[PDB]
């Protein structure tokens, strides 16, 4: 029993954080097999980061200008190249804690852990999701750039996520470990705004049936709604329409607690329209959207 | 910018996660230079252990069986002794903690680390966890530079859903024992001191809507604390306050008086920090941690 907002093991990943530094900045790479992997805009100086020529910039580069440190070891750059927006230091060491990985890209919605780094030392490890707007809500002070979000199934690490920037709002953009950025955003000191942002709402479902499953009832109602009625009531809420795919990505959930998905958007509705009345779904006062319907089953 | 529920980097505790199977239990143990602990439950504790014998203990670290040359019992942990130091022990103590005071937790099941979070320890010495049968065994932490400080083992659900353990000396959080019985999570009350830090983080977040121009006396914010089931505050408490209430220039009995409006007027629809609660499992260590980045 319980339900919390629960990260992967961090360890997998820890022991591939490494520090980059590139004249003036200092952030953090991820050190896999011979190649350290970090945002390009690490070789940016004062007056190019509104309009950097990143192609232009890293041709003038040599492969001793960057400075790559694991641990109290110094790593030697032997090769560097882009791939979107990261920088790839091919680096003359394996990496022997370079666990069994991978690289994937997420869709909004998506949860993963990140672990926070400064100076290419872990501080901490939270899990996050990939906000409708793309942006990540995260917990990142200056010199966090570099730090990644993962999921772990089985012992493979799935490298989601690398932090690149914070909004003018406090929320965090990156990219995928391919370097292509979630949403359209870009790694320029130019005017950019995160959207507005959405709740996830097949998260608020799968979290509903996790307080169900839990023991928690009281916000169940006799009702059931056409799937295009709550979507009609939901956006009005500022929440995410809930597609067919979502419906039957929640099917072993309803099938587990014998709510119809229906049934439990009814009382989503009701939630929307009433709020809780100082009461608490699995302890918090808000409906929580960052648990997928594959976290609420892993947990659970 | 940003506060997350974050818990302490959990690879240094991860690589001391066995397996301990005994008779038809497998639980998680803790492998630490050439040592075992786990719940004394996996096995009259001293009558039961007395007829084990060292073969009867299986434990597996990853696919190697370790070989156990010892057992004891100290309190409610079982010490299993092994013929092989493991060799990555990090740098660690045995702490025991106090109510109110945070750690993280590495959740396994089968010896196998899945899931780490951030905690507090009730002040009725329960921990609202998040545990399935197989987590026995699973352990808390908290991280002082390189140095790992064990506070906390799992050993039982209580019937309320929240957790009861005991330190890495067997030592029970709470008036609790592990043994098939009624047995009562108490009264529960908000961490009075970590729900002013939580209020210092949202300040230096820039969500100050809550703040007032008032002040209190410690006395008057006891007796409105004492009312909502809070804790009392002592001076302790504002003294450790200290450093938040001098980056952010709010005197400590000044956060109390807008937790004091927050508590007779409550939040009025409005948020603090994405919550509709007031949050009391970040010390204030935890908030001066996240809002200066303390490595590890
Ligand atoms: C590296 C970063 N540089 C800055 O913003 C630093 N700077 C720039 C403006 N300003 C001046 C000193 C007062 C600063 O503080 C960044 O946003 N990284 C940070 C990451 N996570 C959390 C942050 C929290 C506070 C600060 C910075 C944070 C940055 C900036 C613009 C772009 Cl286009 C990109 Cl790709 C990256």
């Amino acid at each position: 029993s319980g339900f919390r907002k629960m990260a992967f093991p961090s360890g997998k990943v820890e022991g591939c954080m490494v520090q980059v530094t590139c004249g003036t900045t200092t952030l953090n790479g991820l050190w896999l097999d011979d190649v350290v992997y970090c945002p390009r805009h690490v070789i940016c100086t004062s007056e190019d980061m509104l309009n950097p020529n990143y192609e232009d910039l890293l041709i003038r580069k040599s492969n001793h200008n960057f400075l790559v440190q694991a641990g109290n070891v110094q790593l030697r750059v032997i090769g560097h190249s882009m791939q979107n927006c990261v920088l790839k230091l091919k680096v003359d060491t394996a990496n022997p804690k370079t666990p069994k990985y991978k690289f994937v890209r997420i869709q909004p919605g998506q949860t993963f852990s990140v672990l926070a780094c400064y100076n290419g030392s872990p501080s901490g490890v939270y899990q996050c999701a990939m906000r409708p707007n793309f942006t990540i809500k995260g917990s990142f002070l200056n010199g966090s750039c570099g730090s990644v979000g993962f999921n772990i199934d089985y012992d493979c690490v799935s490298f989601c996520y690398m932090h690149h920037m914070e909004l003018p709002t406090g929320v965090h953009a990156g990219t995928d470990l391919e370097g292509n950025f979630y949403g359209p955003f870009v790694d320029r000191q130019t005017a950019q705004a995160a959207g507005t942002d959405t709740t996830i709402t097949v998260n608020v479902l799968a979290w509903l049936y996790a307080a169900v499953i839990n023991g928690d009832r009281w916000f169940l109602n006799r009702f059931t709604t056409t799937l295009n009625d709550f979507n009609l009531v939901a956006m009005k809420y500022n929440y995410e329409p809930l597609t067919q795919d979502h419906v039957d990505i929640l099917g072993p959930l309803s099938a587990q607690t014998g709510i119809a998905v229906l049934d439990m958007c009814a009382s989503l509705k009701e939630l929307l329209q009433n709020g809780m009345n100082g009461r608490t779904i699995l302890g918090s006062a808000l409906l929580e959207d960052e648990f997928t319907p594959f976290d609420v089953v892993r947990q659970c």
